[PDB]
């Protein structure tokens, strides 16, 4: 349960893995086997804000996403107010149904909702919209607490968004940022290779105080993950 700094190690629950990040923040992790590679991790976040819990990124599947809700009931014992999912893809949207069944309000980039059916995903219930500088329109993100939503520009996909957690110095780059040892940009099937670099860089500028970068396929890293990701993307153009 990691109650204090002398109880450590990731918590295994079902097939899921949870790692505490800051006092109110955890990374949730699920796995799906992929041709030729094998098991691939997909990370998302759980934020405790006051008397509610906020989730970013469901798991790969409905039944894994259900497990996440269960773990929250056991370990945090708080209601889940809302969830924000970061683009329409199985790794971040696979479990929308489970969130919905649980009666949990869901939010995504309007564009992610427009693409969901074509990407084989269930759309979120609410749509976020963004200014030209990339920050979310606050009226579209009511009651987001510490979550600061930023759309960096096309990237891993054209709809990808990102989230800072105010006060924790943690920024979630999702599929857009890779860690500093990464050998490639991962899955580019949907990517905008022209704007990727600028988008990665825009993310770094949106959260200039983040000391912890959380991404989809790897353990959290330093800001060196932004820099390195941008250099890799520079090679795309
Ligand atoms: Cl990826
Ligand atoms: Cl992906």
């Amino acid at each position: 349960s990691n109650a204090n700094y002398m109880e450590t190690g990731d918590q295994r629950f079902g097939d899921l893995v949870f790692r505490q990040l800051a006092p109110n923040v955890w990374q949730h992790t699920s796995y799906l086997d992929m041709p030729g590679f094998g098991a691939v991790a997909s990370n998302g976040l759980i934020v405790r804000d006051g008397g509610r819990v906020l989730v970013v990124d469901t798991a790969w599947t409905d039944d894994q996403t259900a497990q996440i809700l269960n773990w929250i009931k056991q370990e945090i014992n708080l209601p889940v107010a809302l969830a924000v999912v970061t683009h329409a893809h199985q790794d971040k949207m696979g479990g929308m149904d489970a969130l919905h069944a649980a009666g949990i309000a869901t939010y995504a980039n309007a564009l992610s909702n427009q693409l969901a059916p074509q990407e084989g995903m269930v759309a979120a219930q609410h749509s976020l919209t963004f200014a030209a500088n990339g920050w979310v329109e606050p009226a579209t993100a009511p009651n987001f607490g510490p979550l600061k939503v930023f759309y960096p520009g096309p990237g891993h996909t054209s709809d990808n968004i990102t989230v800072g957690i105010d006060g924790t110095d943690i920024a979630f780059g999702g599929c857009l940022i890779k860690d500093s040892k990464a050998k490639s940009l991962g899955n580019l099937g949907d990517a905008d290779t022209e704007h990727y670099a600028a988008s990665a860089r825009a993310f770094g500028a949106a959260f200039p105080k983040a000391s912890m970068i959380v991404m989809s396929h790897s353990a959290p890293d330093s800001r060196a993950a932004i820099t390195h990701t941008a250099r890799m993307a520079d090679k795309l153009r």
